[PDB]
């Protein structure tokens, strides 16, 4: 698994308050905020979030990818492609 080109993506968040900093839409990142936790994470727009900590969410929806990301925090390990 985890094949070809993916780019991890390390988020390390201190709480709830500190959101990712990033605009996922059905796991594609749209937009970063820089300066943000997801600039330092390594995360870039137009990647698709395919894990997030552990979970394969590139078959998981809209709801439940945002969701899942708005309640981790710590070290969050997330694997990114170009979005192809």
């Amino acid at each position: 698994e985890t094949m070809g080109n993916v780019t991890t993506v390390l988020i390390r968040r201190p709480d709830l308050r500190y959101q990712l900093g990033f605009s996922v839409q059905n796991g594609i990142i749209c937009s970063l905020m820089r300066g943000g936790i997801a600039e330092r994470g390594g995360v870039r727009v137009g990647h698709r979030i395919i894990e997030i900590n552990g979970q394969s969410v590139v078959a998981t929806p809209h709801e439940k990818i945002v969701h899942i990301l708005s309640n981790a925090v710590g070290e969050i390990h997330m694997k990114t492609m170009p979005a192809a």
